[PDB]
């Protein structure tokens, strides 16, 4: 009835949307919790005997589990499964992260889910997909493995040292993709009244994100080299450089930009040559015989100049650049301050917690932080009551080990 | 009327949705084109005198601009602005990437957009946001700058060499976020009938993606160190390692996993000590005095073993691992083959093009590739006719330099 709902402020583009997620750590819960940043009612399912392993992390979970309601229920066993499937009847979106088609193996097929709610949007997040070969389909999902398997890892790092993107980059791309896809499927529901199942394989997500140069390989050209110390694989004066008192990123692009920079770095005599003709806008480091010399002289000029000096000079010449900010430099940055990009909120246990604000910024229906990370099973009793369980019913579930209520 | 629509197959969760985007290169167009992967009608706006600079890229645009309709129109000038605002009247989502609030500066405020369509969802993608300080707000958007400004760059790379995530990682996270947020705002429209404006600042996107360890810094702990050659900052036996014939990623986690691996690598005598007690599941490299020795012996054992040998042994011990696949190894991988993860389609000029399939995989309404990348202004005439312009009207726009039709 009208009294049977979880209380929370009405806000955001997703007010009134009912999302439930089953999963631990980053990828799945990130996908689920994003809905909550933007106003949805999101229920975080944890197992009864053991909580989400994210909780071991000392601070991150205060951000990654904010705005959530906590259910602790064994969704695969007896009366716990009955409770889970009852919950599905009023759920709009269900997100789960598993080792392949684990839900189907345990008897909760999409068919079973749709029996309880034909409108349900189901997002399955896995390392290798819901179907494929016997060898790969049921393997564990890890960010490093997804990067390794997708060709993402091999293109990150230094010339002679590949490295993964950090931190847990594949988990975030995959989780975000799941949010996106579920919202898209939701659109279809609002016209047809028929749900959807989404097969998000982490390696396919990362495959797409690594295509900029890989498309050359697939279509008759060559795969790009890895960066050298964060410098562009192809274009001189682009990427990461070291100054006297820290790092900068820069983009040496444009006629006057190249002309005046060359003069500064002692290479004026290279201008107007066949190798660097009048009107050159971009220097290809491999194709141009002077590529390595340009880098040598650029490094030397930057090495003896401070970031402020470099920024001042690059501002004069309209060369796009930015200091590589260290973590201690973010909070006091005037743009961060003006936009309240880092904010504070209260934890459930009375402490001020610091971290990023809601992103992005919706004008008419902005997101907000309305509750800190909940404890294990904190909202179990309320959720079960809302879907028709008596106090006696809930007690029975708890004694049978099928649910856990508040600490 | 019913005859005034752009022809395309009905498919995907987003069939019938009308999306328009203004922008070049990656971030904005990636956001817009994703809608088209999943069935939406998406119109790509290009300037009249110059096309999207993405077109200079030899192969990537065949992937990044597939499934699109091409409009070439000067949306800020005279009759071109009139045409653009008329188009907005039947558009569901407008995405634009600009240097801050450039649209408002040029007279196309959100207020003006909503005058023509009060339901419109507007997504503004920029480097530093739609508001803030005079110093930062109107600066150019670059992937490297976003990584530098957000604390993402400083945490990627090697101990003594920071590097950006590759390729153009911030452009993809930011574009994807814009898609997600626009789809969320779309939900709100379908109940209230009122549109939304979304301020997606690239640095705020990347700020969120780099929080796993940064949340410790903000809340009384320490920022993590950078990885050493792709190895986990904290946990021994986790991350990237070099074998005899290539690289692997691994996860040394678990009691028997550590016990039997130690035996293999010549460290059996370290088991059952105060430093590595019976029942150790995870080795903290900094806290454990044997951390460096474990790495030394692990490197040595892996260095003399092939990937097949390592995989075979790690499969026996239930240690999660994967070969770092090179780009040439993807197509023939049995999982890629089974899932058709890499596919082919026809370009507009009659050639077979190779690249990733649609991701993710929707069960009931799968995405498909229905058209190759269009040419500059290819669909201008059709789009303008649909919104009420005569052949004479279009000719007038073309002669005035306000529109470009097909080559």
């Amino acid at each position: 009835s009208h009294m049977d709902h979880l209380p929370m402020p009405k806000f955001g583009p997703l007010a009134g949307l009912r999302v439930v997620f089953s999963g631990i750590e980053i990828a799945g819960p990130f996908a689920g919790q994003m809905f909550a940043e933007w106003g949805a009612e999101v229920i975080w399912i944890e197992n009864v005997a053991w909580a989400d392993t994210i909780r071991v992390q000392p601070n991150y979970p205060q951000l990654s589990r904010r705005n959530l309601h906590a259910l602790s229920l064994n969704i695969f066993k007896d009366e716990g499964r009955e409770a889970f499937l009852k919950l599905m009847e009023t759920t709009d979106i269900f997100i789960e992260a598993s080792k392949g088609p684990a839900f189907a193996r345990r008897g909760i097929t999409d068919e079973v889910l749709w029996q309880h709610n034909p409108k349900l949007v189901i997002a399955h997040l896995s390392g290798f997909g819901q179907y494929g070969t016997e060898e790969y389909t049921n393997l564990p999902a890890y960010n490093t493995i997804a990067q390794a398997f997708s060709g993402y890892l091999i293109q990150n790092g230094d010339v002679d040292q590949p490295m993964p993107a950090f931190p847990y980059t594949a988990d975030y791309f995959s989780g975000l993709t799941a949010t996106t896809a579920a919202l898209a499927a939701l659109h279809k529901v609002r016209e047809t009244g028929k749900g959807e199942s989404i097969d998000i394989a982490m390696y396919e997500v990362m495959l797409r994100m690594g295509q900029y140069f890989m498309m050359d390989y697939f279509n008759g050209g060559e795969m790009c080299p890895r960066m050298s110390k964060g410098k562009d694989p192809y274009y001189a004066g682009c990427g990461l450089y070291k100054c006297a008192d820290g790092y900068i990123v820069m983009e040496l692009v444009g006629i006057t930009q190249i002309e005046e920079c060359f003069k500064d770095i002692g290479l004026a005599h290279l201008l107007g040559t066949p190798e660097i003709p009048e009107g050159t806008q971009l220097i290809h480091r491999i194709e141009c015989p002077y590529g390595p010399l340009v880098e040598e002289k650029l490094d030397a000029w930057l090495a003896t100049h401070t970031i402020a000096e470099v920024k001042e000079r690059f501002a004069e010449l309209n060369i796009a650049c930015a200091k590589v900010l260290t973590v201690p430099e973010l909070e006091s940055n005037p743009q961060y301050v003006a936009r309240e990009s880092i904010t504070q909120w209260q934890t459930m246990d009375g402490r001020t917690c610091k971290g990023p604000n809601i992103m992005p910024k919706f004008k008419n229906n902005p997101g907000q932080i309305w509750r800190g990370m909940p404890s294990h099973g904190m909202d179990t009793a309320a959720i079960l009551k809302n879907i028709g369980y008596s106090e006696n019913d809930i007690q029975e579930l708890v004694s049978k080990g099928l649910a856990k209520v508040e600490d």
